[PDB]
């Protein structure tokens, strides 16, 4: 039943991008799934559920994305190093606005999306926290901060910032500049002795 | 009628500290200023109405502190103007935690709130931008990324990050750390070439 609940999946994605969950009927998601309502419901418990999945589809995904750059570095300088690790999340929800935007907004209603992001924000944040310590380690970043508080601050800087540029929000650095914004707060911040 | 409008507003700001506002009723409100429910609509339409009016005065005595800070500067070295500059945000935040959680919900819901936040946010991302070019044109801070997006990002990080040590979030920067964690990101990518 992949292709049934992955043609959810899909429809969900695409309507999302013109409206809000709220605005979503189960059966917009079975019309266009192609499936009745009740077969829905086969699948999914409830379109909260479908979101869900989307966002956990896409958390994933960025988290693969950096697993790969953990076991497959790349020839280049730091600052180069933080701008790719910082690229695997620009791209990997820049990818996906509408799924960002709906995971976002469900936050405060579901407990299942609240501790979803946690989670990996937490695992995100302990990675970070374990470059800087290597990059300390090696003699090339000064013992600041401590490293986890600093991952902590720039990882949350990260998630307010770019989810601002990918919505367009009154203020936010636009798309096209972030990137280069957030990396150069983050080199400045993990190397700069004050 | 200021005693019993500031007594509805402190009765809010009170219930706000046990409970979310969808948990409060315009009677709670009323039986905590002394005046019959009817009467309470003599002073505000709706209890959103007195959440938005809370949010206002925090976010007007935050600017104005800033605004005190600088009219009379402060004679120390740029590492404690600009930890001075962000204290006013986290103490004055900090003083109203049940009134910047329930202000932060009700922009979900709220054009007034999600205005009233954007309008002072765009004014005090200008006038960190308007120091550092400051500091640029005299030579001790180097022309890197564009002010006002640099200016951007560290505020977007402020606003997140002091939010979740606040509200005590998982993942989040012990509010015993805070301070440090932010002062040091703002002076690290303010003044560091690179
Ligand atoms: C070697 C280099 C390491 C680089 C590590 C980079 C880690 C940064 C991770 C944090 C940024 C995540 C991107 C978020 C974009 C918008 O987020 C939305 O908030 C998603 C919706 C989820 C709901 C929760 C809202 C608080
Ligand atoms: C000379 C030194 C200048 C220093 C300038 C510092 C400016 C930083 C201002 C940004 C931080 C604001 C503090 C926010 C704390 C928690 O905010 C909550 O979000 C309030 C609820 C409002 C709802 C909107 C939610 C996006």
């Amino acid at each position: 039943g992949d292709d049934r609940e992955l043609a959810i999946l899909a429809t969900a994605e695409n309507l999302l991008e013109d409206r809000p969950l709220a605005d979503i009927s189960v059966d917009d998601l079975a019309k266009g799934a192609g499936i009745s309502r009740p077969t829905f419901y086969f699948y999914f418990p409830s379109k909260e559920a479908v979101l869900l999945t989307l966002l956990d589809r896409v958390v994933n995904q960025a988290d693969m994305a950096l697993q790969t750059l953990a076991e497959n570095p790349a020839d280049t300088d730091r600052e180069n190093m933080w701008r790719t690790g910082i690229n695997v999340f620009f791209e990997t929800f820049g990818s996906h606005k509408a799924v960002t935007r709906a995971g976002q907004a469900a936050r405060a209603t579901s407990v299942e999306v609240a501790e979803l992001w946690s989670t990996f924000m937490q695992k995100w944040i302990a990675y970070t926290a374990a470059v800087i310590d290597a990059e300390r380690d090696r003699g090339a970043a000064p013992r600041t901060l401590p490293a986890h508080e600093l991952a902590t601050a720039l990882n949350l800087m990260n998630e307010r910032t770019l989810f601002a540029s990918f919505a367009g929000e009154q203020p936010s650095v636009p798309e096209a500049r972030v990137l280069d914004t957030l990396v150069h707060i983050w080199v400045t911040s993990i190397y700069g002795e004050n």
